[PDB]
């Protein structure tokens, strides 16, 4: 039971979906659900990922068909205590880039802030420690309640919607 609902088109798929998956695939104390749909143009094919908190089994699938949606999981290190859900991963697009996902989600909300964005590489490009920290500082978004985002290059735009509930879920969508 991994916290992966369903990828139907993302007019089912919604904020909803990821907050009631949480406890229906609930893992373990802490579980992440987040709601990514692609309508950037193009089938997005898994490339590689990298997993700090979040650590799961599988995330990227092999192929994402375009205007739907997908779902990732995540569970703590060391399983019953550790950080909330902290993991970075890229989509490759028939376009010729590739689609950098950043999401980070600490314990010590108190004092430490939750930073998150979305880039995207002009080439295959890896996610890796020192490209998250290099972009996190880049978005200071900790999940404004609503719906907020950031403009992307080449010509994109990306929209997301986050809370500070402190288990809310993530929802990306794509909006040319």
């Amino acid at each position: 039971s991994e916290l992966a609902g369903t990828i139907i088109d993302g007019a089912s798929l919604t904020f909803e979906v990821l907050d009631k998956v949480l406890g229906e695939l609930g893992k373990v104390s802490r579980k992440i659900a987040v709601g990514i749909d692609n309508e950037s143009g193009g089938t997005w094919t898994a490339l590689n990922a990298y997993f700090r908190s979040g650590t799961t089994d599988v995330i990227l699938p092999e192929v994402v068909p375009n205007t739907k949606a997908l779902l990732y999981s995540g569970r703590k290190s060391s399983g019953p205590v550790a950080t909330g859900a902290v993991a970075a991963f890229a989509y490759y697009m028939s376009n010729g880039n590739t689609l950098g996902v950043m999401f980070s989600v600490p314990f010590d909300y108190n004092w430490y802030s939750n930073w998150w964005d979305v880039k995207i590489y002009p080439g295959k490009r890896r996610a890796d420690q020192g490209m998250y920290e290099d972009m996190y500082y880049g978005n200071p978004y900790r999940g404004d309640n609503g719906w907020y985002q950031k403009n992307l290059g080449y010509g994109l735009r990306m929209k997301g919607i986050m809370t500070s509930a402190g288990e809310a879920k993530m929802q990306i969508k794509i909006s040319r």
